[PDB]
């Protein structure tokens, strides 16, 4: 209830998902939280429920947008201490052949240049508060996902941009950190699933991929973002792993 | 102060540096702490300043000392929910033809193979309570260091040994991580560099050699632990990087 | 001088710098070489001075270039064996605060999905030979670079890419790597020395920013792509490292 | 037949699976080769049939028949130019509580010790030559192994120490480098194999956990090593992997 009493958090995709958790988790570490989100059916609930959050509609795609949640952000609560770009979205499944560039591109404006954009905006005031940025980025980052080149290719940018953002902003005590989850059941990998055959299969071997042989859940993202924040005063560049062990030894994937 | 109430720790080399360190953010969490170490000085004195840690003297490298400290926790406390395996030593630098077959046997006894046999002993007790193994690694067991091949191969092995015996003790519900620290003031710190022509410049380039521009203290790794037992769920087989950003970016380490 | 021969590879970026290097590698190893570039100068004396190597002008940013150039690549040679993504840019340094989303999308559109769409209208005839991808990508993906957050991004992005597209791939018998340079002397690292205050500074820091004391040569990535080609059958979806060691150690990047 | 043509091939465990196909790619390259082995039954014959390759019988874990490996080596050939440490063991399947001190000592000694003492005999010739080290580690000492734990340790111990000695010996001009393989098809691998109920269906989920859908060979992972002796002089400390991609993505190893 105090480890972040006093600060200010932005979360963006905080409407549903992990974004939700986290928005969650800050709150009951005592901090007040915007919610960003397109969307408003999810966020403008979360802010009826939650004393401490309140919600700002607003596409992380839109520069305009997204200033205005910065100077709105300042304006209500005078100050701003972290950062958690968590909107993003996965495609379904499609083969290298069938994706295209302009999807590409429009992938990237979401999942890297929207994280970019509020970064970017939000500096100046991370600065004057010592403050931290966490990016969400993806395991599928550093290790490949079959039949998502575009998702991969913007997972693995986030997490480099999260180390090149580190080195150029520790010289003013900004932290910039990322989490990168595994399989946690939200309603991006429900709605995934239910475009399979069997979408009961796909959800069984989602089960099964993590060695600890469940999905995580978006609050366990939620904790993790928490502690980046209030309590690792010395992490900056790092990848937080919050997968199951999803990435550890062989699996599913005589010499001719 | 709640956070991990009601649970019971080993911390191994807890009568000092990162090792007190982890012991103090344990005992803030709530819990109930057994200080290993092998030198009675600093653990008898943090047995007396702090309510809820005891010491209990013990050479991890004995496997007699360790079934002692194992079965006396359990004794002594009902239950046994956290092992901190933090007792290591770094040698002085030692150009490669300067180390020996048996100096490196006698670092593998103490950096590893204690880790391994008090983990052991642990298991049968961390099963039962749902329990966690944290490995307190190095940095350089991912990236090398100079004059320090023996302590890096100890660490590189800690490292490896984390992820194996997570995948080994995932059915059970036993996660095991590690956290690799980077350069952190303790008294190790202080006395290999009081080894060196210029212990002053040792300790500014070491100050210098993280993008935050300090060296990181005992209580950071604490706060580190105390996630990764608490609050760190699904996470399994990781190795947390608490390091001040040190493995990024280039550094001082045309074309012929 | 055969262990390439009978086969067909185009190289991007090839008139000058790393590609040259590649396309000169390929030459020797028996292999018919196309040399793409947006810059006819260097590519069309390497032409003239390479028998086994033509030059077709080709900017990877303009799908219609690259179709054309995979077409007439085809209706030249008969077969394609391997595709080597180099052609790329480093902007000079610059602050995160200096640097906007429309250069960032600039150099996204070369760094990355150029790559993407040579690979993909390459794809259907690598299948038929089954040939290899080999993507020139950056060790600053992985460990990160000040004042280069976007270049960054499109090196990370270029390293995950190459997972995701070798999982999709291996079905096929169709390889995909990536080769991470470090510090290689080319007109590209001699230009954006000269920009800077002291030219021979930074160009003496680079040297000394890997313990072999020097920079790499075009040649050692080419020989580092040969091999990848012709001798790693068992390779797919890796990050060669060619770095002279830079991302070892600690360097130039008390607790207070 | 000229890569490496001149220069001096040290091999241990050369006389069967991996180590006899590195031996059989330095021969076919122009080197001579001395196979180091334990059992004269393959490296005996492998003399006879190879010009070119020599055996000597000699047990890596004690320390005059290394001794006497490097001074005979010396005084056949006048040189050496490339140490290959290649002997190791990985013992059955084994739980964690079925492992013990002891056996993880013994393994300690083969899979890392035996290596560190020829290096460290070996490194006086390989500075005089600007010659090179080569360690066979392993894929799971990066990403784990289940029932493996003593195995893994001394694998992540090896790719650590590669670091450790290539910053040591880079001022020198000896690089260091290892190569971690996957599943390669070897009478190790036919012999743990059998010790299983189902031996077959240990066999085909072998050849499946890799994307590539078969497993390795040992003249795969030759074409390595003679790649990292002879063509990749710009590369020190790198852990070459030649794992037919199983590290990539998931597999199979809601949310509580
Ligand atoms: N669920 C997983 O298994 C998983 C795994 C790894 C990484 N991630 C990442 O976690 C993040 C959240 O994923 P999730 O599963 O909770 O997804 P979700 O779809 O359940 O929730 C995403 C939220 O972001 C919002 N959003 C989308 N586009 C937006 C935009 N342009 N501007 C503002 N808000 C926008 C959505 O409206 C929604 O409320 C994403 O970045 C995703 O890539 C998820
Ligand atoms: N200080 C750093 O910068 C740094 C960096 C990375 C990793 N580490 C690791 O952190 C751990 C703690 O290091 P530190 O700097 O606090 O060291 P330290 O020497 O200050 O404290 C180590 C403690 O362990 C105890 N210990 C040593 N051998 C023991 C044994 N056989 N049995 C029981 N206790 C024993 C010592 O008596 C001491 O109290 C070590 O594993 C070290 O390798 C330290
Ligand atoms: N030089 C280094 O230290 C270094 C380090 C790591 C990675 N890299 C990467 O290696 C690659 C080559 O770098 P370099 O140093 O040789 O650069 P360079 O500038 O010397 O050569 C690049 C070549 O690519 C061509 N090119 C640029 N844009 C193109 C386009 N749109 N279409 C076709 N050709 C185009 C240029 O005309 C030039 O001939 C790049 O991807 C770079 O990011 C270089
Ligand atoms: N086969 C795989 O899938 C695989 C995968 C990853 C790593 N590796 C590693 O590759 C190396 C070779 O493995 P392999 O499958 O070819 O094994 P193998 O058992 O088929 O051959 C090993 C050889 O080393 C010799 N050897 C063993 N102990 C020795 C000692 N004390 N002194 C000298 N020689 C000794 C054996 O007699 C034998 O000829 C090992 O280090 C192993 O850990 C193998
Ligand atoms: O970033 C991630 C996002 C994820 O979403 C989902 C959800 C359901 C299925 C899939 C999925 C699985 C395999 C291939 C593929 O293209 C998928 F989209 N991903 C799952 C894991 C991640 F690390
Ligand atoms: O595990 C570590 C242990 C460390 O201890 C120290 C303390 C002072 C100096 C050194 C040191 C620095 C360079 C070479 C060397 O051999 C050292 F011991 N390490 C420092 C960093 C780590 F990641
Ligand atoms: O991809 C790379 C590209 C590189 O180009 C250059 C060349 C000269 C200077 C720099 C450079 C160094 C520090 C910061 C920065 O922004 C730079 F551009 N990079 C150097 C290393 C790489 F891994
Ligand atoms: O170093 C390795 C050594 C290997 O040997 C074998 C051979 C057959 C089975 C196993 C094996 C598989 C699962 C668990 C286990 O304990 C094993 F030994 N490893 C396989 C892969 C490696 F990367
Ligand atoms: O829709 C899947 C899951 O999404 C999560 O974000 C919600 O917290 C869960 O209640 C829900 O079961
Ligand atoms: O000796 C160096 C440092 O060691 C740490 O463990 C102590 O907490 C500090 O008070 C001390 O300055
Ligand atoms: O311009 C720097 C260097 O670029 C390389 O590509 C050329 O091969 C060298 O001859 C030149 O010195
Ligand atoms: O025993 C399994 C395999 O081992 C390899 O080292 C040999 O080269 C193969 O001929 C053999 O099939
Ligand atoms: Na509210
Ligand atoms: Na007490
Ligand atoms: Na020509
Ligand atoms: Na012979």
């Amino acid at each position: 209830g105090t480890r972040y009493a006093g600060k200010v958090v932005v979360v963006t995709g905080g409407g549903r998902g992990i974004g939700a958790g986290i928005v969650r988790a800050f709150v009951n570490s005592g901090a007040r939280v915007v919610i960003c989100d397109k969307d408003e059916s999810g966020g403008r609930a979360l802010e009826q429920e939650l004393p401490g959050a309140v919600f700002i509609l607003c596409d992380v795609t839109q520069e305009d947008d997204v200033k205005t949640l910065v100077s709105e952000t300042i304006r209500r609560f005078g100050r701003l201490d972290c950062v958690v770009n968590n909107a993003g979205h996965h495609p379904p499944p499609q083969r290298p052949e069938e994706t295209s560039a302009q999807g590409f591109r429009q992938l990237l404006e979401l999942n890297l240049l929207g994280t970019y954009t509020l970064t970017k905006l939000a500096l100046p005031y991370l600065r004057k508060s010592q403050g931290n940025v966490i990016n969400i980025s993806s395991l599928v980052g550093a290790i490949g996902q079959a039949q998502a080149v575009p998702y991969v290719a913007t997972k693995g940018a986030v997490t480099a941009m999260t180390k090149a953002l580190a080195l150029d902003e520790s010289p003013y005590g900004v932290r910039v950190n990322c989490i990168s989850p595994g399989n946690i059941w939200t309603p991006l990998w429900e709605e995934l699933a239910a475009l399979m055959p069997d979408p009961r299969a796909t959800i069984r071997e989602g089960m099964l991929a993590q060695p600890l042989g469940r999905m995580g859940q978006p609050a366990e993202v939620g904790a993790a973002a928490v502690f980046l924040a209030s309590e690792a005063n010395f992490c900056t560049g790092i990848e937080l792993l919050v997968t199951g062990g999803a990435e550890l030894g062989y699996g599913c994937k005589p010499d001719i």
